[PDB]
């Protein structure tokens, strides 16, 4: 529970929660006839596996579960340079084993077309949900991404009353997923892009620098924003 | 709230109040038509039973109100085993008492059908909500039971901020329901999945031993990582 | 803040934000059509109701709000006897200005009708929305009420972490609406269904005398309960 | 984090967070067909703005985000009149921006106009999304704006227990929405208001003084009461 190897595996299996618990509602439970949970039950799920994940190994890891996140929390000189990779490295090994298991349950409804259905992977214009251009998905990206930096800046913020980050970073999770969906279908987040991406195989896999270009450069100005301007004292 | 007793009795409610809520809603108020719930909003139900009771009771038996959650802190180290029977029979009782005061609720609108609406039982592959196939129901309760033992852990660890634990664990749980009702209608819960079964009385009843052998497989492999992988510092 | 005049005030204020924002959110958002907010969503308003007022005024009177919570807490060995009939009283009042103010607000819209719509209240038989029998409305009444009680003994019991009981009680309010809307239009509060039942002014008043007994009876065994059972160390 | 641009700055980010996130997940996520976020979606993201940024720049700023909280909390003892101004400007301008962004990724989707659609803007009468008169206006945002103001005073008074006061606000926030939506759409914040009605450009800025005067005459009473009645000891 400090050791490296411990905390890249909280990284790995919060990453893994990530995936599985998010992508999982929007593959299996989104659009189910009548009850489905629609974009507000994948938002909440989203926000959740973050939350809860947090809770459970973020006195491990930081609990970061996000590329982005751990290259922000660098640029915001909250986390060093040495660590980034191991932590980018787990969360996506993480991930794609997730979205792995997620395929596998998901096969085993009659229909069931990862690649027709998008399998919950992020795009842009022609892939946008809403029919976005990528100029939109740019934007949107782009300030989602800096200010969910700059909200784990501040909740833990040295003085920030001790404990509850896990849920203003959560909760900050399932808002941008209640602005975005239909833009982007929501990344902020590089591991979950590239998971999904790797089962639905065809342009998901073509938009997917995308999803780690405009995330990592948005986290890192939100770092940057809380450390230069908000965080002195 | 410290004598075995009392404990049993607060296991005992809490299961009664996890079944009743999670379950009730799900059979008074999912399908209500034009302003009925959903599965997002039987999902929420089940998640603040958890987080009601745990806060509510926690302090005096640790609220598992879950044979697999019981078991899964036993193989994680974190509950001793000559207490895992009377837990397990606690909680199976408190909730099989909350299935019938529920069924004669429901029996009190024309129409109703336990046997024939499945009375928010759990089944897999003909029975499962999303017609999902039984390796399906097996990979996901696998998963999600493993998962939410590792919260638990992880949320109650040494070094976890104080007090926080009942919302961590709570919306673990309604998590866990917004992904996998399509798939199983989510037991994760041997005694919630038995409670309803009872009443069901059928096909529900001849699939329940799947109920309570994969959640707690998946419970013990959960505590089994935190145990062995993350505690250690 | 602690003078008696200042605690009922404080009651009279939160019983008015929970029928105001209560029933306000199920007159006027609940059907909306196409974007209304369901029994889900009032549900969730309820429970925010009590969780904010109990946040911003249960350090002045306890924050009850609700006629059945106070008299649960007498009998549970909570508060005194001297106090009970002043914060009733603070409640009734508090609730009847909040109907009152909703009245003339709903009152705005071409085709408002108070008697005929419901006006939000609570109603068994004919009068329930689902159309639940009396039996119906009197078991989950009772049960919902009892727990209820149980949950607000628990989290502020002397060993439950301090702070986080205004979440466990606005919560377990917001479960208890998304269980037995479709039974009784949920009252497990005197003070709330008295309020409304003026205005609806018919069937709603011949009824109002069911939602005074069932839920104060309901509450004292939930306060007895925790007393008798659950509470000794 | 303390001297008054860093305080500015807070501001200015926090209210811009506030009309992105709430405005845009009602521009871009609430009507969308099928599986749209609805009014309860809105709401719960327009509380989510406000929870996570109070946890993330409440101990810079006091986390305001809103012209009628920073007055309220001034006719409340709370803040100084010296610093009112200030905050009102960087609240405006953090929000035009917001809107500006928003304008540009809404007008990325086909068919998008912002004067037609109303671009989240608030308004009466004919302008109320339910047709509700201009007395019902004035009622529901007087009373829902003294109500999140004794909220606010509350759950920030010496004697709540420290650290929960985001969660109490940007609840009471969700709350808000979720009542009064069909009304006015919910303003209780003239910057919010401000921001979107440049945009829609019509009759959004014909009804802006409106949203202005009731919001803040609303926080100051309700500053006014807690001070006055509630808070003495
Ligand atoms: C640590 C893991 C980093 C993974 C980054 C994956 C970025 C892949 O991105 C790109 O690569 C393909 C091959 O050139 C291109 O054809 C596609 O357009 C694709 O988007
Ligand atoms: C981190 C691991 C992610 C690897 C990303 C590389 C994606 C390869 O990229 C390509 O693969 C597809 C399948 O053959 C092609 O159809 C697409 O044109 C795509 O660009
Ligand atoms: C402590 C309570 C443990 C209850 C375990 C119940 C498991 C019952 O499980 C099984 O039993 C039946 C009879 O053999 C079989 O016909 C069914 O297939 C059924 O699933
Ligand atoms: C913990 C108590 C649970 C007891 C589980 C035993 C279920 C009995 O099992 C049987 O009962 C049904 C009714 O007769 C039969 O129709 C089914 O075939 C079922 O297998
Ligand atoms: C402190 C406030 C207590 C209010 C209790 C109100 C109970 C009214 O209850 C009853 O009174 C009517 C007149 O007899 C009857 O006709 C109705 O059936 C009604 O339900
Ligand atoms: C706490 C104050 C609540 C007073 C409750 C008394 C309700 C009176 O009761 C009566 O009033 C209606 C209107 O005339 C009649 O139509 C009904 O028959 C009803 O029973
Ligand atoms: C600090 C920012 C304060 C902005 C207050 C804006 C109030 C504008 O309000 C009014 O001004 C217009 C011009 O007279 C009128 O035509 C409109 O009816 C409008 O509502
Ligand atoms: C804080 C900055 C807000 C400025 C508010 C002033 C709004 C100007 O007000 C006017 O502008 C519109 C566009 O020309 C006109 O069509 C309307 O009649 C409106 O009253
Ligand atoms: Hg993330
Ligand atoms: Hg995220
Ligand atoms: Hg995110
Ligand atoms: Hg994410
Ligand atoms: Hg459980
Ligand atoms: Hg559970
Ligand atoms: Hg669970
Ligand atoms: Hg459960
Ligand atoms: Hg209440
Ligand atoms: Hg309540
Ligand atoms: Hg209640
Ligand atoms: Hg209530
Ligand atoms: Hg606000
Ligand atoms: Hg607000
Ligand atoms: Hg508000
Ligand atoms: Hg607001």
């Amino acid at each position: 529970a400090s050791h490296m190897f411990r905390k890249l595996a909280a990284e790995s299996f919060g990453t893994f929660w990530l995936v599985f618990g998010g992508s999982g509602s929007a593959v299996l439970a989104a659009g189910f006839p009548e009850l489905g949970i629609g974009f507000a039950g994948v938002a909440l799920a989203f926000g959740l596996t973050v939350l809860t994940m947090a809770f459970a190994v973020g006195h491990i890891s930081g609990g970061h579960f996000n590329p982005a996140v751990t290259i922000g929390l660098w640029a915001g000189g909250r986390f060093p340079a040495k660590e980034v990779v191991g932590y980018v490295i787990a969360q996506v090994v993480g991930g794609i084993v997730a979205a792995a298991l997620l395929y596998l349950i998901a096969s085993g409804k009659t229909g069931f077309d990862a690649a027709a259905s998008g399998f919950a992977s992020n795009g842009y214009g022609e892939h946008s949900p809403g029919g976005y251009s990528m100029l939109s998905a740019l934007v949107v990206e782009l300030v989602l991404s800096a200010g969910f930096l700059l909200v784990i800046h501040g909740a833990t913020d040295k003085f920030a009353p001790a404990g509850f980050a896990p849920i203003a970073i959560g909760l900050a999770c399932t808002l941008i997923h209640l602005i975005s969906i239909p833009v982007t279908n929501t990344s902020v987040n590089p591991a979950r892009s590239t998971a999904v991406a790797i089962f639905q195989g065809g342009w998901a896999l073509e938009q997917l620098w995308f999803f780690w270009v405009v995330p990592i450069v948005g986290g890192i100005i939100g770092g940057l924003i809380y450390r230069t301007l908000l965080e002195k004292r």
